[PDB]
């Protein structure tokens, strides 16, 4: 078995920025999922040879997982929030597209999702 390059967390040619938002998007959003007594299984990507999923990279074509968003947020790779509003929403999507209603996971990365919710509720204007 196979796991697939990660996705990137550095492109010199991509623009960049920082903005007051993606701060926010480190600081507070990021932050407060990465403690988070169930954010172990987001924290890296996915190890479909350890976790034995042969067919989980056959199913999910856009991984993604908080260790790469962190990487992205503390390296300055996003021109904009949306950008990294976007991955977080990868993340939440692929669990429940790969796994079933009502498991552990499914309902670990529901936990982290209402957190989420909360706090970019009140994401600061530009
Ligand atoms: C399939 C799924 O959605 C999963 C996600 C997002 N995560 C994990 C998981 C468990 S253990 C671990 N790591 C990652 C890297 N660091 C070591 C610990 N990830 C899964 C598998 C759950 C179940 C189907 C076996």
């Amino acid at each position: 078995s196979m796991n697939p390059p990660p996705p990137e967390t550095s492109n010199p040619n991509k623009p960049k920025r920082q903005t007051n938002q993606l701060q926010y998007l480190l600081r507070v959003v990021l932050k407060t999922l990465w403690k988070h007594q169930f954010a172990w299984p987001f924290q890296q990507p996915v190890d479909a040879v350890k976790l034995n999923l042969p067919d989980y990279y056959k199913i999910i074509k856009t991984p993604m997982d908080m260790g790469t968003i962190k990487k992205r947020l503390e390296n300055n790779y996003y021109w904009n929030a949306q950008e990294c509003i976007q991955d977080f929403n990868t993340m939440f999507t692929n669990c429940y597209i790969y796994n079933k209603p009502g498991d552990d996971i499914v309902l670990m990365a529901e936990a982290l999702e209402k957190l989420f919710l909360q706090k970019i509720n009140e994401l600061p204007t530009e």
